[PDB]
C-alpha cells in the first residue's frame, strides 16, 4: 500500500509522544503490513510510558501528606512542652515551618 | 519493499525501549530520509529517558538534603529537653525517624 505518508504520520505522532503527550492517538494500528507493525510498537511504547508516569504520579501524591503527618505530630508535641522551655518549643516550631515550606514550595509540585 | 526491513527493525527498537531497555542501539540513524528522521527521534528519546532518570535521582537527593537540615536541628534540639519532657523528646525523635523513612522509601 502507501508508505511515505503513514511513516510521516507515525513520525509526527511519535514526536508528540516522545516530548510528553502520552495521550497522542497512534494511527495505522490496523494495517496488515510493516506500517501496522511499526504503529503497534509505537502504541506499546506510548502505553509503557503512560504506565510509568501514572505509577510515579500516584506515588508522588502521597508524599506530601505522609511527611505532613509526622511534622504535625511534632508540632502537637511542642505544644505540650514545659512552659520553662518556650524557647526550645518555638525554635522547633520554626524548623517545622521550614520543612513545611519545602513541602509547599517544592514537593507539592513533583 | 527495500524499506520493509528497516521499518521492522525500528519496530523492534520501539519494543525494546517499551520494555525498559535503554541501552540497545538504535539502528538506521545514518540516513537522510523519513526513516532516518524517525530513527534519530528514537535515539533522542532513549538518551532523554536516561537523562531524565538521572535528573530525578538528583532531584530527590536534593529534596532529602533540604529536609535533613531542619530535621537535624530538631533532632539535636530534643537533647536539650527537660527530664519531665522525656516522653516528648522520644515522641519527636520517632516522628523525625518516620519523616526519614518516608523520604528514603521515596528515594527508593
Amino acid at each position: 500500500s502507501t508508505i511515505t505518508r503513514p511513516i510521516i504520520e507515525l513520525s509526527n505522532t511519535f514526536d508528540k509522544i516522545a516530548e510528553g503527550n502520552l495521550e497522542a492517538e497512534v494511527p495505522h494500528q490496523n494495517r496488515a503490513d510493516e506500517i501496522g507493525i511499526l504503529a503497534k510498537s509505537i502504541e506499546r511504547l506510548r502505553r509503557s510510558l503512560k504506565q510509568l508516569a501514572d505509577d510515579r504520579t500516584l506515588l508522588m501524591a502521597g508524599v506530601s501528606h505522609d511527611l505532613r503527618t509526622p511534622l504535625t505530630r511534632i508540632r502537637l508535641a511542642t505544644e505540650m512542652m514545659s512552659e520553662q522551655d518556650g524557647y526550645l518549643a518555638e525554635s522547633i516550631n520554626k524548623d517545622i515551618e521550614e520543612c513545611n515550606a519545602i513541602i509547599e514550595q517544592f514537593i507539592d509540585y513533583l
